[PDB]
């Protein structure tokens, strides 16, 4: 079996993506950020508390047939940007783009911090990473890639993010008219829980490719492209005005400035970023100066190949007994 879904941008700048996801009988469907850095599926749902809800769709697991109380299952997770949420556990019928896994676990939110909230467009995140960093407990449930990994016509998802457009995830196959040239695949480590690997170094617009190897994550839960500060300094150092403030949290640029390209090697391949993905607009309405798209990882313990990265890229999540990451220009 395969699944195609169609995920889209949630705002102007691409802060996340969205890809409708079918939960219960009758479905109910919920736009979810799918996450290849964590591994909770959770919802905003009917149990979530009424002050902490603002416009989003809720699953209400009263109204399935086939939803089940995984009894006793509780759920806390925090993400890197200090955002959380909490609750209990039902397992219910959930399909992504025609593809369906039957006693998913899906995590009904009782509680979601205030950026949760605030974004009205996100239902809840699809967790793709590695099922060892779920958070249900005292059972600790598997992915919604894991539990349909064996009925997959391939043991693979794929990930096709589009730059201020919308792009596609697909289970199961790869769509080979979907990018150019050949797939780079490398290495992936498995021992914290998230597609890493090692790039192989890096170039600042026309410049030399510098080898030098950069561990870090595949994250499609992630905005921007967080690496070490000495990559991020040779990159902004090339934009006349570009500062790092502590007081907007990170690299800003006049938003007057053309950005260049950023490339990053994997393996002997190189995937390019082009400048204008690196540009995130004003940090407040009507301000001069611009987010930068590349930031330091330095205060992270990790680096972060976000959606700036992603994007540039049609991304193969291989979860083969041996997984890999695999790259292609599109
Ligand atoms: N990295 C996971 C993640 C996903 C979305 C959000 C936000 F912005 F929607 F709250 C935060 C963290």
């Amino acid at each position: 079996s395969t699944g195609s879904a169609t995920t889209t941008p949630i705002d102007s700048l691409d802060d996340a993506y969205i890809t409708p996801v079918q939960i219960g009988t009758p479905a109910q469907t919920l736009n979810l950020d799918f996450d290849t850095g964590s591994s909770d599926l959770w919802v905003f749902s009917s149990e979530t508390t009424a002050s902490e809800v603002d416009g989003q769709t809720i699953y209400t697991p009263s109204k399935s047939t086939t939803a089940k109380l995984l009894s006793g299952a509780t759920w806390s997770i925090s993400y890197g940007d200090g955002s959380s949420s909490s609750g209990d556990v039902y397992t219910d019928t959930v399909s992504v783009g025609g593809l369906t896994v039957t006693g998913q676990a899906v995590e009904s939110a009782k509680k979601v911090s205030s950026s949760f909230t605030e974004d009205s467009t996100i239902d809840g995140l699809l967790g793709l990473a590695f099922s060892t960093l779920n958070t249900v407990s005292p059972t600790q449930q598997k992915t919604f890639f894991d539990n349909a990994k064996a009925s997959l016509d391939s043991p693979v998802f794929t990930a096709d993010l589009g730059y201020h457009a919308p792009g596609t995830y697909n289970f199961g196959f790869i769509d080979t008219t979907a990018y150019t040239g050949s797939i780079t695949y490398t290495a992936v480590s498995t021992k914290q829980g998230f597609w890493e690997w090692t790039s192989t170094g890096y170039a600042v617009g026309s410049g030399t490719f510098k080898s030098t190897s950069i561990d870090g994550i595949a994250d499609t839960g992630t905005t921007l492209l967080y690496l070490p500060a000495t990559v991020v300094s040779a990159y902004w150092a090339q934009v006349s005005g570009a500062k790092s403030s502590s007081s907007v949290g990170g690299y800003v640029f006049p938003c007057s400035a053309t950005l260049p390209s950023f490339t990053f090697g994997v393996g002997s391949a190189r995937i390019v970023i082009p400048g204008d993905y690196i540009d995130f607009g004003p940090i407040s309405t009507g301000s001069s100066s611009c987010f930068g798209g590349i930031q330091s990882s330095a205060g992270i313990g990790i680096n972060i190949f976000g959606d700036v990265a992603l994007k540039a890229a049609f991304v193969v999540f291989n979860g083969a007994t041996t997984p890999t990451l695999g790259f292609a220009s599109k």
